[PDB]
Formats: C-alpha cells, sequence, structure tokens
C-alpha cells in the first residue's frame, strides 16, 4: 500500500486539470556481466503506445510527471546472485544527472522469493523534462563462469497530461500543486 | 482490506436506490503454454444466478457496476513460474477496448503466500455497459518441457440493480453519485 | 518500518533552510569469527562524496545530519547462524562515546527470510561532528569449525546541507528544529 | 505494540525529573541440559558499558527502573526444542523471591519466526532496589543425545536517573508518578 | 582573464535566484582523417555527474545555461598539423541551427605551444535547450600516410539551477536577466 | 591580477575583526606514473610553523578561510608532458566531497613560461572546516618509459583569525561579512 | 593522601544520625596474565565479621556508605612490571554500571617504592545498594614468558549504620547530607 | 595538583548547566622506533562507554570540553631512553592543527619516579569541536638494536554535556563561562 | 615590478624626517645541494659600509627600515634546475622568527630567462631591529650526480636615518607613518 | 611549579593587549671539546616557525618578551661528564653583553638522572631588544680521549606580540605593567 497512496494522491490532484494516471513497468538492466567496478544500466520504460523509451539517461517527456515507487528482483536473478553468476551491489538514483535521490538497499535482499523483502525509503518524483539516470555500484562481483547480466525491475506511476485542453502549461501548474 | 474500503463504499451509496452488493472472483487464464509473444487470456466471472460469462471481452450489463479491486496468483502456479514450467510477464488491463489503466507488476511477484506482496495499483471502477479486456505480455517465457497454461485470479465487487422498481433510473442516478 | 516516516520528517523540515534528504547504506562487520566475547564491528559508510569512511568510530561530517533507521541480514548469513557457522547476539549503538541509545534485537531475528522480520524502535539522530560507534555482544557464539565473520547492513537517512548559502549557519539552525 | 507504549510512556513521564530511557536485552540461561525437574536459570543483563550483570537474583540498582516487556526464543533454539534436543516448559517470573507475577506460556510456542507468536502477558515494572528472579518448570524434558542448555531472551526498558542531579529526589518523584 | 569575466558575471546574476555555477572542459573532435571536404566534429561534454552528452549537435538540458568561452589545441596535435598528419582549417560555431556567431581563427594558430596564442572573439552564451553544432572547414588537409583525427578542446561555464524551489521556468526567468 | 583583488579584499575586510592575511603555495602530486584511469593527488600545504599539512583531503582549520586563486605547472614538467614522460589531463576540485566547483583546463596548457597561459576560472573560497580534495582525470596518458609523477602548484590566500582574540566569534562574523 | 580528609568528613557528618566509621582493604586482581585487551578484575572486600564479599561487580550492603580513597601496588608486582612479567595500564572505576567516575593513574606509577607515589584525584562516594565494578585497560602488555596476574590493592572508608535507633531511616537521611 | 585546581574548577562552573566531569588518560604513542626525523604519534583516548578513540587527530565531539592537564613517562620507558633503546626529543601540542601552544621539555626528563620532575607548562583548555594533534621532534634518536616505540602518557579532564536537557544550548552557554 | 613604487614611496615620506633611500643586493644561498627536505639559506647582505652581514637571521640595524621588493634567478642556475642539478621549490620569508608573510612563487618561474618572469606580490616591511630569516621548501629536489647549491638574489630598499638631528628619535617616528 | 607561575603571570597580563604566550626549548652547546679556558656556547632557540635561531648572542626581537626559567642536563651527557669525556663547570648568563645576571650551579649537578637535582635562583626576564649571550667557564676539563661537546637545555617562556592590532606600542605598553 505504498504505491496505492501516491496513486490516490495523483488522481485527486490531476482531476481538475485533466490527467491520465496509470501505472507502468520500468526495467533497468546492466549489460554484459559486471565484474570490476561501477557500471551503467540501460533504463527501459514502456508507455501506452508500445513505445520503448530505452537507452541510458532517460529524459521524462514534456507532458508527464513520474513517480518511482517500488523495486523487486525476480527469482531466477536471485538464484544467479547467490550462486555467483551475477554481481550483488546497490543502485544509485540520480535526478538531472547531478542530484542524488536514493540508494537501493542491496538488490539481492529486495528479491521477491523472501517473505520479508526490503523496501525503498521514499517515492521519488520526476518533473517534466529531467534526466533520470542510474548507476550500479557492485560489491562481491561475478565469480562463476558463464555469468549473466543483471536485471532490476521498478514500478512507476505515470501521470500523463497530453490530452488536456492545452497540454503545455497545465503540466507545470499541476507540478507545483503536487 | 482495500476491497473492504470499496465494499463498504458500495453498500453505503447503492442502498437508497436499492442495490444488491456482493463480491465474486474472476479468472483470467492465458491458454495453452504461452512461450513466444503477446497473447489474450479468457476472462471468466461467476455472477449470481448459476451463470458463468466466459470468453474474451466481458460486456458489462446495463444494470450492473463492477469493481476490479485485487489480484493474486495461486501457490502451485508460483511454484511453476519459478521452475520455468509456465511463463512470467505482466498483464495489461483495458477499458472499452481502448483505454489502458493498469499494468500488474510481474505476476511471479504477486503470489499470495508472501505477506510482502505487491498488490494492484488502484481499485478500477468499471461503469455500466463497457468492455473489460486483458492481455498478457510475456517476459521470461516458459522454457521447460510439459509446460502449463497461466492463471491469474481477480476479486470483483459487483453492484446490481436488476431487482429494483425501475432498473433504468436507478442505475443512472447511482452511477453519478457512486 | 520507521524509515519511511523520518525520511518524510527530514524533507519538510530542511526545506526552509535548504538541503538534501537522501539515503545510503552502512555496513557493520565484526572481523574474524567471534567465539568468546564482545568485539568491535567495523563501520563502513559511503556517501555522495565517493569517500569511504571505514574503520571503527565514524565521525559525522560538519554539514550532515545522519539518521540510523533500519537493519537487515542476508539469507546466507542467516544460514550460517543456524548451523553455528557464526555467532548470534545483539548490536549496541553508542553516541559521543558516552551514551548508549539502542540495542538491535537479536540479528538472527531480523533476517530477511523470517516472515516476522523485526525492525528498530526509533530512528537515532546524529548531529554535526559526533561519534557513531557500535559494539557486538555475542550470545550463543560460533561452535562449528571454519566459521565466518558477521555482517549487518544498516540504513542511514543523510540530510546534507552543502548547497545552501552558508552551510555553517544553516546546519546549526536545522539541528535545533529537528 | 506493547514495548512501544511502555517506551513512549517512560520517555514522556521521566523527562521533567531528568531521565535517560533506553532498551536492552536480558538472557535467561538454564545451563547443563535440564532433564528431570524444576531448575533456576542464570539471569544476565547487558547494560551500558559492557558490564554484563550476571548470575541469579539480579538486584536492581538504586537509581534505575526496569520494565520486563516481551520475551521470545530464538529459531535454532526452537529447532532444538522440536527435535527434543533441549527441554520444554514454562518460566515463572518472581518479584522479591516470594511473589509470583507471570508464567510464560510454553517457551516452544513463542519462537520469533512465527507471526502468530504468543506474547508475554503484561509489562512488569521493577522498581528500585528489588530482586528479579525466575524459575524454569519443565514438561517433556530433553530426550535426545547431545543435549543443549536453554536460552530465553527478554526485553527490558531501563530508565536511569544517575546522571540528572541528586538522584534520590528524582527516583522517588518519578517512582511516585510513573 | 576573459573566462573569469563571464564567470563572475554568472555567479552574481544567478545568485538571487539560486544557481550553482562551475566550469567544464568540452571536447570537439573530427573523426577519421579529414582529407578533402567539409566535415563534422563530434561534440562531447561531460557534466559533473558523469553523464556524457555525446554525438553531433548537443542539446542543452532544461535547467542549465551554458557559456562557451575559450578554445585551444594541445601540443601532440600541433606537431601533427605542421607535419601533415592532420588537417588545418577553421571551426564554425552555431546555435539553434540558424545563427552563426563565431569562426575560430585557423586552429593551428590556436595551439598552446606558442607564447602568443590567439583567442576567440566573444564568449557565446547558450540558453536552455538549443542545438550546439560545429563544422570543420579545412584548408591544407592531411597529406602524409598514417593520418590522425583532429581534436579541439573548449572551456564552457555551466550555470545550474537544479537546487532551487522552482522548476525550469525560473531558469528562463534568470535567462531574461542575463 | 586576479590574486591581488582577493588580497586587497582580505586585507580590507578582515582588518577590523583582527586578521592576518598571507599567501602560500599548495602542491598537488599525483604519484607513481599515472597511465590508465582517474587517480587521487597527494595534497601538501605549508602554512605558518612548518606543519606541512600533507596527504589527501586537507581539512581547513576552524579558524581560517582559504582562497584557491591560481594554478600552474613548472617548465620541466611541461617538457615531460609534451614528450610523453608524464600524463596530461584535467584536475577536478571538490568541496565537502560532493560539490564540484572547477575543472582545470588541461594542465599542459597552464605552463608558467607562456605569457598566454590560461588561468583558473575563479578564486574558490573555502570556509571554516570543510574537506578540500582534488582528482586527476587523465586524457592522453603517459606513454614513454621512465615516466614521472605529476605535479601541479596552486596559490592559496590564507586569512587567519586564530591569534587575534577569541577566534570563533571573529571567524563567524568575518565569514558572514566577507 | 586524601584518606585523612574524608575520614574526618565521615566521622563528623555521620554522628548526628548514629555512625560507625572504620576503614578496610579492597583487593582487585585481574586473573591469568592479561596480554592483549581490556580485562575484568575480581574484586574482594573484607568487612568486619569474616564477611568477604567476592566475585565481579560487588553490591554494597543496605546500611553502609563506602568511600574509595587510594590505591597502592606492592614491590613483587613492580619488579614484574618492569621485567615484562605482567601488564601495565590503568583501572576504570564504574558506579551503577553506567557512570564512569575515575581512572587510576598508571598502576606501575602507584608502586610502593616510587618516592613520588601518585595518589587519586578525589575519593568517590558510594551509596547504599549500588554495583561497584572495575575494569583494566592494559597499555604495553605482558610480553615475556611465565607471566603473572595483576593485583592492585585499594583503601575503602566504610560508614556503617547498624547500631542506630532505626537502621533504615538513618541511612537515607545521612546519604543525602554526606 | 594542577589537575585538582582544574577538576574543582570544572565541577563548579559546569554544575548550573548540568554537566558530567570526569578524568581519563590519553596515550600518545609514536609507532615503530623513530630513528631519523620528525614523526607523528597516535593519540588514544579512553572515553566512558568502553570506546578507544584511536588514530591521529582526535576530534572533540560537540557536547564535550577537554582539558590537557599533565604529562609523564612510564619507568620502563625511561629505562629504555637512557640506555639508547628508544629515542629522546620534545613533543609539540597543536590546536586546530595550526596554533602551537606548548612544547614539552625533553620527555626523558619527565619520568614519574623523580620528585624533581618538570611538569607540563600549563593546563590547556581544548574548546568544542576542534582538532587535537601532536608531533614528536626527536633529538638523540634510537641507536641500539632491538629498539622499541615511544609512549608518553597524558591526563585529560573531560567535561561532558550530553546528558543535559538540551545538549546544544548547554555547551554554548558553558563554553563562554568556563 | 613593485620595486620602483616603494622606492618612490620611501623618498616622499622620509623627507619630513630626513633620510637616505637607496637600494642594495641580498643573496640567499642554501649550502650543499638540497635533496631531501627543508633547509636554511644563508643570507648575505652588503650595505654602504662595505660590510657583509653573513649567516642566518640578519638583524636590521637600529636606524634603518628595509623593504624586500623583488627577486630573480640567473640563467646558469636555471639551466641547472631543468637538468636536475639543483632543487626547485619555494622560499618562505619570516619576520621576528614567528610570522610568515610571503612565499616566493616557484624560483624557476622568477628566473631571468622566463619571458613571463613573475615578481613578488607586495613589499615586505622591516622596522628597526627585527629578525629577517628565510627558509627553502624543496619540491622536486635534486637527483643528478654532481649537484649544485641554490642561489636566489633579492633586492632590498634601505631607508637610512643616520644623517638626521638624532637618528634614534627620527626612525621611531617614521616607522609609524611608513 | 616555577615555570607554571610565570606562564600564568604572562597570560594574565598578555590578555588585555593581545599576546601569544607559548613555551619553547633553548639549547646552548659549547662546540668541540673544551679543554683549557672560557668558551662561548652556540645558543639555539626553536620558536613556532621551527626557526633554528642559531649563532652566538641571540637578539630578542622588538615584539617579544622572553623568560629564561629552567635548566637541565640529559642522561647521556651526565654519564660523559663523570667519565671525563667532556668538561664540567658553570654557565654565565649575560644581559646585553654587559650585565651578569645569574650563574648556573655546576652543570654536572643539574643533571636529570638524580632525583633531587639543583635549580636556578630566579626567572630572568628579557625585555625588547637585548642581546642574550652566554659563556661557559670550565672547571675540571675533559681528560680522556674521544671527547664530546657540552650541551645544556633551557626552557623559555616567550610572550609574543607580533599578531596584535598594532605591534609597535602594545609591546611597550605591556612591558611596563609586567
Amino acid at each position: 500500500s505504498v504505491t496505492q497512496q501516491v496513486f490516490n494522491f495523483a488522481v485527486t490532484k490531476s482531476q481538475p486539470f485533466g490527467g491520465y494516471v496509470y501505472s507502468t513497468n520500468l526495467t533497468a538492466s546492466t549489460s554484459s556481466a559486471v565484474t570490476s567496478t561501477q557500471l551503467t544500466p540501460l533504463n527501459l520504460s514502456i508507455t501506452l503506445g508500445q513505445i520503448t523509451l530505452s537507452g541510458n539517461s532517460l529524459v521524462i517527456p514534456a507532458t508527464q510527471i513520474w513517480y518511482l515507487t517500488d523495486a523487486y528482483v525476480s527469482v531466477p536473478d536471485y538464484t544467479n546472485i547467490t550462486n555467483g553468476a551475477e554481481a550483488d551491489g546497490v543502485i544509485l538514483i540520480y535526478k538531472d544527472g547531478v542530484k542524488l535521490m536514493l540508494t537501493t538497499p542491496l538488490i539481492s535482499s529486495m528479491s521477491i522469493s523472501n517473505p520479508a523483502r526490503t523496501h525503498l525509503a521514499q517515492a521519488v518524483k520526476y518533473s517534466p523534462q529531467s534526466i533520470l539516470t542510474m548507476y550500479f555500484n557492485p560489491t562481491k562481483p561475478a565469480t562463476a563462469s558463464t555469468s549473466y547480466p543483471n536485471t532490476v525491475y521498478f514500478t512507476v506511476v505515470v501521470v500523463d497530461f497530453s490530452y488536456a485542453q492545452n497540454p503545455a502549461r497545465a503540466v507545470v501548474s499541476a507540478n507545483a500543486v503536487m
């Protein structure tokens, strides 16, 4: 009931200005078998129109207000972490490339097969256009042969404004009142 | 008890117009071992009078209001996802065949045995007559031999006005307030 | 479970003075296989400064206000505890070398694999320069041959003030109101 | 939440007289593999300064107030109990060596891993100088070979007054109010 | 002392609105051995949080104001220009894809090994998002075998508004004062 | 004459509070033939008394205000740079570990034998206690055998208040004014 | 040297309430050849009638007020300290477990054959029932073979109240004025 | 008795604000057999809660006031100095790393056995948070084989305000008075 | 460059009191090939008396007011620096044996052959009798065999007062006004 | 406790005018094996700036007030005087080269190896500018071969005034009241 509170906060504020609140799934994936030092995962979001906003350092579109709210790791990735087939570590979340926002507590320990997995500390918002970039700082890297790249899922509440009566300036008038 | 916030809201508003409020369970089953790409699951609700609306794209009757409130996965299915005996992925939830409203976070995550299980994002009101349709976009599909089809359960609160004095002007007066 | 409330407490208090609120990860580790008596865990914090504060007895920098919030234990540490490969016990938390303000409840009982994973009582403040130091009081020490050192990951809420007008005047005014 | 009400009550009440409230852990250890009849467990409290007040019949010092709030049994101890590697039974909690106040319900049942763990009945206040002592009444003793001593953990809220002023007036005034 | 003239202008004009001014080294490099005609150097600016804005025709992020101030040529380039290992020529500097504002005076004469290096004509400011592209118009191109690409270093002053209490409309409000 | 305005400002402003202004040299030595990646230079400052404040991360004393004004490179070091006996690159200047304030423009370019030597962009003020640290990012690193360490000299304007009166009130009043 | 001032202070204040003042010898001895880290000495007091309170953490009787005044070290210890047969260091003196009240100045410098035999600073008053415990902090520990335990004798001024008209109401009225 | 004039000064001034006064022993130990030139000893204080503030450059916490009162040398060190087994010299005592306050007169002279031992020159008040560091400038260094490191003991009176009602407002009102 | 202004300042100010103004030559030379650490240069001043003032620590005579203005390094020294025949570094200028007021900027860069020969920032005053003394701080010291000592020539403006009515009362009246 | 009185007398009088009281160490060394007649020792004070103020007949600078308060002779010197390896005798202490102020009693008898060594008679002050010079008048000179020079350490309290607001008549105002 952590994402259900920012969702319910969004739909009562985006209603008098027009606003299409819906939830998506964002997948950050560090490419090709991290073994030494700080690397860069490829952010990859899925909006409505089957459009894959991929590549490093996503810019939020000019009419959307995002909220990064949750994270979890699948079972076949967690079975690769403890067996030494992919690296453990944390994930650093940067806003505008400069300002640090959060740090994920040890992606092996927010796996989904454990009944008391750890959480994030806050729901990180992102205004109209800003540069979301993430970095994966590894500890205890990959040791076994035929190792695998990392994958960490997120969950974004997306507040769209493209279908308002004038989708140019309501998206920052509603950015202030939020 | 996010259903019980919706349940106690439906008994409170649909009572002066006369209205039968009860909860039932909807079954969306992607058939025959999804292994490649986007498919479409068969919705199957259980309404009151011994009838079962099967098939895709459930049409809401003109005297009823539905509410999709929660979702989970059975424990023998969560055994089969992590074993590679059936496919993982997300579920897209549409309204009137067009409007995307939800994306369930990676159905391996919402197994009912975990107390730290990520739920649905928000309770979706489904109006009088309006098409409910779902799709299943697979990621990490089924790999092992003797695979099984997928099943994802839902909890639906159904409000009914077919036993009032006038079923027409009871619905159109309660759909605006509630 | 308290780490979401003191994060929201530092945001609405540091905004008139101006300053970050973010989170990081702190690792405490008693070296080399405790089997007899009270040993010293090596604190190790990383900040946005990209400088690792290692060894015992961390000193909080002059523009930051730390908040010690939660703690967890990974699964292969918890498999070591039940097999006697490492020691159980509690962790004591000191301030300024004199005061003792907490006790972590039995580091096996806060493992990530217990469905009743227990948390801390209240968040511990740390003003500009003060001394964070910890001690491990082992009950039921390690019995098996080829033991392993302990590791308990903490969670800090860090309230930076480095980007104000003058952080020497700002950080001692927000230290009073928080 | 029975320790938290006691903790907030002790922080609110013992503040204006000057009072240092914290929480520690108490260990009751029935040594040497009890197999026949009623024994006496060795108490051991770990206070500030690694003093480790050990042995039977802990005399509360003349400036502190103790609050025996909750009790549990660690998970390897529960594994040893249900395999018959250590004895089961109840724990009798006495004040001044004559007056009985509590009997803990069957220490196998209060393992910390269960969410349905039976708690202690009430938070027992121990005033300045007074003799806490406990006894262990065993039912179904240890039958398997390589038996282990019993260990039961308690949680104490220590309210110290030595640092404030003349501690005599502070202790008698706080003991009058709270 | 022309870089320090607009740097001091930046820190006194973006200070009442809140603005974090700093300097940054920029790189523009014509790839793979220009030999006949007009080419295009690949820009590369590294803002502080290790995001690398690369490729031709950079876009300015939405909260920053840039000032392109200095340019020079390193000594391993200048030994290669006069020996016919790479091309001479000029560099044209555009903004918004329409405006020409500068031409660098014959980059071999902008080398740093000469005690009378010639400078640019004016410090070119750069608004929030506006395309910054450069072109290499060579005279006397590369002659000898084993030719090398060109490299021309710049020096840009970056004003940053990431830490204010207003979104990217205070940035253009401070672009109206500068 | 960028150091002289800082000197006249420190003489004029710090005189009524009692203030001893002088100028000194700081040496940054990146040791042991940097050839691959980003390294850390050994700082070494010589204030009054032959204290030789050495090592990384010089903390400013709690009674002084520093002013990093200019930087240069000695002429045999420039000879070693242009022949590939030591690495070229930039130096990033940090305050309190997080705040990047300057990047020195390509230390080969700031040889002291050139009258057209590029300077720093601004004289950076360091308040009372704060962590001054630098980093060396090499571009076109050292290639020839028998390589040499890098050395970059800075000019510091030290404004001392320790010998005047009670130095705390004086240094905070001065840091408020100038 | 401070014993003669508090003995005259004891016999003056304790006579209006009934007062029975004498002195005795306390023996503190860390067992078994301290060589690495902080040890716990075994206290042993000698009261009147073959009442030899022993073990760690002595508890004061309910009718007496102790005063810990001086200490000394015999010659067969001091010839073992200088030859490396036992450890040097200081002794820490606690009260109620929490307060640290003194530090004995370097037990090899309190020997009975030093012509400048150092004494304690002020005598520490000990109330009715209150845990007196000590701790030994070794610097330059034992290095030679066939090492020996430590023994440091003290001097206690005991103010007994057993022969007053009421031995309970007399002490807590004289403990307030002494 | 220069400490007893300071100890009775600290308990008189810090009493209306509420403040813990006690004495400890600080150890300055130059590591590993100084034989050539100026070195730096490792300061090592022993505060209340069993901590050992080791390492160079002791930082005073924001609630404490320190007083450096005397200095001496243990008798097995004085035997090693005069036989040429460790080095002689003086000791410099700095405040905030810059301001020299004392120079101890030739540490071979201040042996604790001589009644005509030259003491420290003055009792130095060390203000709240402020660096303490020492250096050892040797004359007649260590010559004999199997040499040993140095150790010079100090006596520190610690005034502590961490147990007052407001530890911020207590120190800054008592640092001015005391 | 300042040596013509302080000459013209000294002439127009001493004429109400009557006095010589003339310029001399000061030679500071470290003995015997500095290769490791901080050495002492031997000052050697010549005056109108045909009198050398040799050795360290020149004392200004009782009726003169000196002014240390500029410095330079001859070409046969500057060819020795680049070939590693003597040490680089800076020269510190002390007054009264306590105060530091200048640091000469890198004696290679004030050579007579550098086209940007740098000067001293401001002139150093010296009253009636005070102790001028200097120290040489070597960075990048001499490595080559058959090394050479350093020699750095200065320029002193001498204000003699021996031709007034009384040279003792005149020089203490002009020392205040100049 | 003789130097601690003149140190306290200085800081009570140097406080209202400004002033930096600190303790030093003076080393007088009659060079190269005095065997016949009256010699002159090389005085050598070590001030704050690590200034080796060498040479015969030190001059007190115009802003300092010294106090010669102590003398002692080390243990390796005293074993050479009795062995006939260097000369015994007294040291004459002259003011301005004219006045005789004191005479030390037989420098072999102010050794530090003896528990009740002799002292000086009075603490000799020194005003602004005056010539402190010493002479060594030997009785019983060195007799055996391989002789050594003499060395006698002193202890100077130096009252400095160079950092006052006007160090020209503050030192002549405080010279009167002292």
